[PDB]
């Protein structure tokens, strides 16, 4: 979908991203969305233009959902859903007193999005809770999957680069920049420790490249208070040293509503 520029209204500025400045605006003049420009020389715009019809197909609850985009001019414009409480992580560290079976229904949200985006057979490519967005009812969708693939910036891009998610990557990303299904399952366990801990940082005072070389050697996240026994096997299953040892997020979603359940 082409959203002509004219059907938007921009309100405010919510803050800078990889891809520039984003906006909060209203779309045909009643509906919130959020608004990325995309910023000249940031994105792979032809590849992404070739292939914005398959993530507009993309719909399902827990998935931020894109609206359309605005294409035939510069900056290129992403409109989706607008959610007002912004990213996950900041979030997390925010007065909530998180409750346990809250911390346990963020990691359902992002499980049931992750299961979906998983049946379609798309990675996300960069999952953390920086890269999940909380709606003003306090529910977590995941945004800005595959977009990841359209980064013009040697610094992301890299395995080694200074911007590369190296604290939620698994050691077949780090060593051979080989993405699956399996790796977003590797960074949905590293988002559990982030839920479970209140947004702390993984691997906290080492460096990204201190951080490879542990993940590989068999180094992983210590067990936070708050999760249980149970949750955080859930979270360890995520990090198996084998791709094809790790759970698929059918499994995953699966155990975590026996937790939820029990
Ligand atoms: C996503 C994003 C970015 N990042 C990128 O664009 C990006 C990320 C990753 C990559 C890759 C490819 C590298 C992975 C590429 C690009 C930057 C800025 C905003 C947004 C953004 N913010 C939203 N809402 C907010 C935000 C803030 C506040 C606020 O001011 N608050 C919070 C509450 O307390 C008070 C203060 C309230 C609501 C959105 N709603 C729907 N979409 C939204 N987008």
């Amino acid at each position: 979908m082409e959203i002509d520029p004219k059907d938007l209204t921009f309100l405010k500025e919510l803050g800078t991203g990889q891809f520039g400045v984003v906006k909060y605006g209203k779309w045909r003049g009643q509906y919130d969305v959020a608004i990325k420009m995309i910023k000249e020389g940031s994105m792979s715009e032809d590849e992404f233009i070739e292939e914005a019809k398959v993530m507009m197909n993309l719909s399902h609850e827990k998935l931020v959902q894109l609206y359309g985009v605005c294409t035939k001019q510069r900056p290129i414009f992403i409109i989706t859903e607008y959610m007002a409480n912004g990213c996950l992580l900041n979030y997390l560290r925010e007065r909530h007193r998180f409750q346990t079976q809250q911390l346990l229904e963020m990691c359902k949200d992002v499980c049931e999005a992750m299961e979906y985006l998983e049946s379609k057979q798309f990675l996300h490519r960069d999952l953390a809770a920086r890269n999940c967005l909380v709606n003003d009812q306090g529910v977590v969708k995941v945004s800005d999957f595959g977009l990841s693939r359209y980064v013009l910036d040697d610094e992301y891009t890299s395995s080694v680069g200074s911007k590369f998610p190296v604290r939620w990557s698994p050691p077949e990303v780090l060593m051979y920049s080989k993405f699956s299904s399996k790796s977003d399952i590797w960074a949905f366990g590293v988002l559990m420790w982030e839920i479970y801990s209140l947004g702390k940082m993984p691997y906290e005072r080492f460096t990204n490249s201190e951080t490879a070389e542990h993940i590989a050697q068999g180094l992983r996240l210590y067990r936070p208070h708050l999760a249980s026994e149970k949750v955080y096997t859930i979270m360890y299953s995520c990090w198996h040293e084998k791709a094809d040892e790790r759970p698929t997020f059918k499994i995953l979603l699966s155990n975590i509503l026996d937790v939820m359940d029990e």
